[PDB]
């Protein structure tokens, strides 16, 4: 596969309908050698079972909400894997309250520091921790959502969250791009994971007639973080079947 | 003036260079009735002074990091403002040690927080704590910076937190519009307040060949506060002389 | 009012419903000194009497699609007003078959000839032919569409040819800027002038909950012509209510 | 390869240097079955010989600016390929004239006109000749540039040009997608094809510290035409190695 002899570390991998689930899926079946994280006790097993059937024993606890937690994490990783090629954020959270109404009601100090904490500077966090343990080549992925360009409704602060992880991409491509590191995102349409009106409405208005699946989104991930992508860094690559490209459709 | 009958409060205001201090000559010049706000001890008097100047003597204290400040400075602007039609948002800040060097090494959880605590949060805080107050057609305005679309050198984490702004001004102002509130954000180009190599860079590759003024931002902030930007709202209108919709403009 | 001392040429005015109308009466408010243009005999006659109305008497013709049209236009409009402060571009068309039905299959080579030479080399056209006839301080406006950024249904080619309007804004602003003349477009939202249903859906989804008056393009014009807006250029501000930056309000 | 089983129409390669060449070399090796255009005879042995290289006899003539040349070369096609899967659509020119100097007297009526009709609408001329040729999940691709996004000195009217087909994308993804037909492009960054001073700008300020190849464009536009990216069109990706995003680097 196009991603033969690259070794590239997963996160976000809760169920078999995770975004990560998908990119992983599709990773490996390119050659890639894969590595996961699961966020606490509760999904050790499960996560370490989905491993074993992409060829990887390699399953670390990590709480990107703790510094020590990452580092520890990278320090595990690190007597597996002295040196790797990236790994793919696939990381958003915020307390359930903020999701819901009217946007200047909902949000809060406390949930818009959360959401912000988690969705968006987890991802330079990680980086930053593994700075020196990436190859020349290597690559970082995370994932957003159109809520980031655009006020859509409920989204609320998680839409502010995205928006500041989109900038950390361009950051940290900047940043990193000059030791051989690229960095970029994936604005994934809406897609059924751990709402159903919406997925009705995306689907007539999209131009492709249909959501992503998160294999479409699996195969932009490994695309995205394979040497085929050589030249792109610090992008937001829409897959969403060019939802965000058109208007009234609707109508 | 097209100002003339509305009441807007204005923060910020640190010092005649002050860009919340352009702003509140250009809004007082064409009949706007206004209000200060000040951070601490050390500001408050040169506060007062400005205000006088203007015509108001309504300069209440606010450290937007406290939902309690805010809270209570609304309520002391309810005894003579019992409503108003909108404020400035010029209030932006990072601990030093962000603001310099490679991004990725520079950013820290903590900077990270206050950052977009202060820079991002706070507008929405703002307008939280004065909802009710606000009359139908207020407009609410913050100051937002190019950092936040494109990767700039030493901006780093203060480029996370104006994109968290700019997406801020898109979900409060699609909130807050049934009720009559529009909400825009004004990227100024650079000016050297409260760089001298940036500064020569700017002039020269800048459509208008100069750096804009706080009397450009301030006549753009007194429009966008005006009923004359009525058919305005969630926008993030560039004031720095097309410096941006420009490219290799060196060469 | 911010204008007196400006002279500035209207073009595309039809009827009072006419966008360049509404800009045309929000200049004179602001004390311009307006010039009008007319495409044919059919209109000649109407917009003499609005001229009429706003103390001008200055009403040229003027064939965009002809470049000797455009250079005695000028040559005529230099007898009374040897330099002026800029244009108002309010002008666009496509020939009728091209905005129905699916695009590729409407579109042809001539509509796609005849949309993109009307609708936005014209306005560059006739910077040419006043170059030297502007003031330092002159400002260019056109008007845009959202068919410009987003594939919308039926709108076809006209969003091509608005993109390579929005477009020449841009150089435009950058080719002229060093002489002091600013270029900027106004993206206005949908108005009934000379679609029921899709302005009841905008009315909706809209922030502001209501769509623009050719008052809030007008108002927003005039401003983008005068001093107010010195720091604004090559910009493409959005009047329409916010509506392009939200996402799925329908639902 | 990932193109396995796909038959891919390759415009504009005439050189080793040209992108289509890069394109046509990557999707070869993916195992795509590939055909090729050639403007006029000057280059139909040359096109030829790069042609059977690439396991490829299929060497059909077509001149973009004529209808019925287009229609000829498809009645040709059609005899080999009765469907294929999608095409590449490399072709950019605008009169020697126009690409230098300031833009607003560089550009005439008719530079504009050329530009756009042979940059532009032959794309849409293009999938508009072959439209009921096209497999469910064919994919159109384009090559576009920043100048489109940005005002770039010189690049003048073939910006505005740009632009125009950039939004053809978007119209051409909305119109075809329900039939299961994708549309993209791909804003390169700049490359030596049949100027040096600049690509030397680029090379210091771009994040990956180097210019692109035709190889990391020929893999992305493979990746482009692959099911692969079957969630993503309408999009312009850029493979510029993140230039575009970033902003004063030359400091
Ligand atoms: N599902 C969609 O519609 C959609 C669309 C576009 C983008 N995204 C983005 O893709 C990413 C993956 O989302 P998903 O849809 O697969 O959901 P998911 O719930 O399946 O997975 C997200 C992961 O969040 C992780 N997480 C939360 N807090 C954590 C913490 N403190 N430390 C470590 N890990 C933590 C969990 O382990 C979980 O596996 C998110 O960032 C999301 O915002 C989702
Ligand atoms: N000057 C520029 O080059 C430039 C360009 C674009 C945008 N901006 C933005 O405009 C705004 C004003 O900046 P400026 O250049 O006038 O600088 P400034 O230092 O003169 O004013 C900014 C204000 O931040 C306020 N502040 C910080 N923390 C606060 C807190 N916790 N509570 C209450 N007030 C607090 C201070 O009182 C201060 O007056 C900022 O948001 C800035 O990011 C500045
Ligand atoms: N009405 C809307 O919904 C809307 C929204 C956004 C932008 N716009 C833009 O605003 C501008 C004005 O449109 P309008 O709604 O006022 O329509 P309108 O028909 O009232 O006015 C447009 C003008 O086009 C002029 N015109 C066409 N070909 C010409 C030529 N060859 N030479 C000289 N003049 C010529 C006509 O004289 C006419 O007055 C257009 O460019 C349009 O695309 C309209
Ligand atoms: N070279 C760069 O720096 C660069 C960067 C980004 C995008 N692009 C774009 O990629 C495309 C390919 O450019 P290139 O750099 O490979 O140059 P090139 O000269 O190698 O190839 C472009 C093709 O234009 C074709 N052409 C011109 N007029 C034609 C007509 N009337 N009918 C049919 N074919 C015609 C020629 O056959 C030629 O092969 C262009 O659209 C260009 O604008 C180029
Ligand atoms: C794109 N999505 C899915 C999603 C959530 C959501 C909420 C309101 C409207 C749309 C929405 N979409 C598409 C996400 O990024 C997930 C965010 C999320 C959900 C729950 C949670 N506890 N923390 C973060
Ligand atoms: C737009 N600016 C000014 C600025 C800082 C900066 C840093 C690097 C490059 C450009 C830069 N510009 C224009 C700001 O928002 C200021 C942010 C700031 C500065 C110090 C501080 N302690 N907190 C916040
Ligand atoms: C913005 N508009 C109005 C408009 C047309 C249209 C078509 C489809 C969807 C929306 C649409 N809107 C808002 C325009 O620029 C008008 C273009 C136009 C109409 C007729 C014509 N003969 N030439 C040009
Ligand atoms: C991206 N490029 C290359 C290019 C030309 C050019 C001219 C001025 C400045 C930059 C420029 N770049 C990057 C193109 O699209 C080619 C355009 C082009 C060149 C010659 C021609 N006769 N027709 C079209």
């Amino acid at each position: 596969g196009f991603l033969s002899g690259k070794r590239i570390l997963v996160t976000g991998v809760a169920s078999k309908l995770s975004i990560a689930y998908g990119i992983a899926q599709a990773m490996h079946r390119e050659g890639a050698e894969l590595a996961f994280t699961y966020q606490n006790d509760k999904l050790k097993g499960r996560v370490e079972e989905f491993a074993a059937q992409l060829g990887s024993d390699i399953v670390l606890q990590c709480d990107v909400a703790e510094d020590a937690s990452i580092d520890t994490m990278f320090a595990e990783l690190g007597k597996v894997w002295p040196k790797f090629d990236g790994f793919v954020h696939s990381i958003g959270f915020a307390p359930g309250d903020q999701l819901d109404g009217d946007y200047v009601n909902a949000v809060t100090r406390e949930g818009f520091k959360i959401a912000h904490d988690i969705s968006s500077y987890s991802f330079v966090a990680m980086a930053k921790a593994c700075r020196s343990m990436l190859n020349p080549g290597s690559a970082l992925l995370t994932l957003s959502y159109l809520g980031a360009e655009r006020a859509i409704p409920n989204y609320n602060v998680m839409g502010l969250a995205k928006a500041s992880l989109e900038a950390n991409v361009r950051y940290m491509a900047n940043a990193m791009g000059p030791e051989g590191v690229r960095v970029n995102a994936i604005s994934a349409g809406p897609i059924r994971t751990l709402f159903r009106k919406m997925l009705a409405h995306c689907e007539a208005v999209t131009p492709i007639r249909r959501t992503v699946t998160i294999e479409d989104v699996g195969n932009s991930a490994a695309f995205l973080c394979s040497d085929l992508s050589a030249g792109i860094s610090g992008e937001v690559v829409h897959v969403d079947g060019g939802f965000s490209i058109a208007a009234m459709n609707e109508l």
